[PDB]
């Protein structure tokens, strides 16, 4: 059976007080059959490692927000795979809808990501989801097979690859996604990478739901069968994070 | 006079071990009558910090390669004004050619950087320059009248900004730009700061050399009248980087 992934996604947020208080409450988890991953920004990366320190359980792993479409060099701004490994960080974000919204990451872009950090040997979790205009007009299956054909292009293994799913439509639009809406879109997801790959890929491949979650709906949403953990926003900058974690347990 | 101004960008380049090195030799410069900062990636600030340490000449200061164009919240990949201040940087280069070329970063996107920073009491780095194709078709005093309208559109004090002319015409093109075509653009940007704001400020504006910079190179170029200083590349990541803050004195 799948291993559970339960992500928390910093985003543009944390102090280095703030951050040093989290931490510690984060380190008081003493177990997890889940993979844990914290995404700290690229600033608070070193600190949130040292924050940890050696006296801890070994649950939480650190990963990145994004990488560079590029290896070293003169790329002002960016932060190159190489960079990630030489801190000892394996795994980062791809194709957030917070950078295909704003930063012009395109379907394409976040192919060269996808390939490029695959390529480095990281933990690629790729994001996918469309938006309420394109499922209120029934687009929903037309952007998911877009998007993963294009993510996906010439990538042969999925071994290192998690995709979560982003219900943008549900988002900040004042309309709100049901855990059985939730659950029908990872279904189809994994219906679309058996198309594209094959059932046995398909049935290893981790889908993570990456809409609101919460203490209070993390329980419900964990048990419906195609959702395989959570990229969880503003609740994994709370201690109640460990709650989400225990529910993916 | 204008206190002159040498910065380092390191762009997309550092490992912790190779960092440690350069540190290392930089804490060996024991004064400078010039501004000096080093930009490293966002991923190396912290560290970079910790490797300077609370005992050095002070000498060198800390800078960012990029800010957001918003302040905290949900901007996956991004990192903000308040997160540099919190981790005690108070400067970022914003408009780098690099990122104007590859990112996306727009005239009107520079303007929003530049208004952030300075709100936010950042030493602003704004580049700008023109193009190989913009020099030969004679474009070179329009692209620099329009980089430079758009980007302070709205910005009223300059006392903490800095620009850098990148000679983009001449970085990896095979055309080579002399000191004097460099005095001749730097003497262009004043004048027209001039005729934007008043002589008073045109003439306590510090506008830095961003082509290439070695220390075989560095003495010449100091003396033109309107260079005030650099904004050096690949040379900036070898203890030789000494040899042109030393150039500024
Ligand atoms: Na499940
Ligand atoms: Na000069």
């Amino acid at each position: 059976s799948r291993k559970y992934f339960v992500g928390g996604n910093f985003k543009c947020n944390g102090t280095k007080e703030s951050l040093k208080t989290l931490i510690d409450s984060f380190k008081q988890v003493e177990s997890s059959n889940s993979e844990v991953y914290v995404f700290p920004t690229s600033l608070h990366i070193s600190l949130v490692k040292e924050f940890f320190g050696n006296d801890h359980p070994g649950v939480f792993k650190i990963g990145s927000q994004n990488i560079s479409c590029t290896g070293n060099g003169a790329f002002t701004g960016e932060v190159s795979c190489e960079m990630l490994k030489d801190m000892d960080v394996d795994c980062s974000l791809v194709g957030h809808s917070e950078r295909r919204q704003y930063y012009s990451e395109t379907d394409q872009i976040v192919n060269n990501k996808v390939k490029k950090g695959l390529e480095n040997g990281l933990k690629i979790v790729l994001c996918i989801g469309e938006s309420l205009s394109e499922r209120e007009t029934g687009k929903t299956n037309d952007v998911i097979q877009k998007q993963l054909t294009e993510a996906l292009k010439d990538v042969s293994d999925l071994s290192n690859l998690v995709i979560a799913y982003e219900p943008i439509w549900a988002i900040g639009t004042g309309v709100v996604a049901t855990p059985g809406q939730a659950q029908e879109a990872h279904a189809f997801i994994r219906e679309y990478v058996t198309r594209m790959y094959n059932p046995q890929v398909s049935s290893n491949l981790r889908i993570i739901y990456g809409g609101s979650v919460t203490p209070d709906n993390c329980n419900e949403l964990i048990k419906c069968a195609d959702i395989d953990g959570f990229l969880v926003g503003g609740a994994s900058l709370k201690p109640t994070f460990a709650k989400i974690i225990e529910s993916a347990q």
